[PDB]
RNA sequence: AGGUCUCGUAGACCGUGCACCAUGAGCACGAAUCCU
């Protein structure tokens, strides 16, 4: 596992995929066409207790994690590819994207660009629950 | 030739629902104008 290329004059790049809903965020790391990964650790892999899966705790200690092993393979430049969870159920993106993002330029890498990639749909199938809605 | 262009720096709109939560015996109440 090691390159002989130049450090000093350029950067090697990647994109990093962060899927955060309301209750997990993803922190997943590809090669630039997407097909090969690299490392991936959930939020539910950090915490030990499964009611803060999205939290800022745990999505920081997932993306620490992630830009430590991105540093030992040899990665340093990466490109932001963020997404919620989509459809028809919400469009905001979970609690713990924000956290990952700063944890993740904070460990010492190279941000490039930020991209929303949440799926928006053009009047897709009935949204699950009944006419009232969930009624709490 | 001068080597920090000028006048003060809300520069908080981080976010979302929120465990279980029922009932109450009736007797005890009367409605008003003017001075020697």
């Amino acid at each position: 596992s090691l390159g002989p290329q130049v450090a000093e004059g350029e950067n090697v790049f990647g994109v990093c995929h962060i899927f955060a809903s309301f209750n997990d965020t993803f922190v997943h790391v590809t090669d630039l066409s997407g097909k090969e990964t690299i490392c991936r650790v959930t939020g539910g892999m950090k915490v030990k207790a499964d009611r803060d899966e999205s939290s800022p705790y745990a999505a920081m200690l997932a993306a620490q994690d992630v830009a430590q092993r991105c540093k030992e393979l040899g990665i340093t430049a990466l490109h932001i590819k963020l997404r919620a969870t989509g459809g028809n159920r919400t469009k905001t993106p979970g609690p713990g994207a924000q956290s990952a993002l700063r944890a993740l330029a904070r460990s010492g890498m190279k941000i490039g660009r930020i991209e929303d990639v949440t799926p928006i749909p053009s009047d897709s199938t009935r949204r699950k629950g009944g006419r009232r809605g969930r009624r709490l």
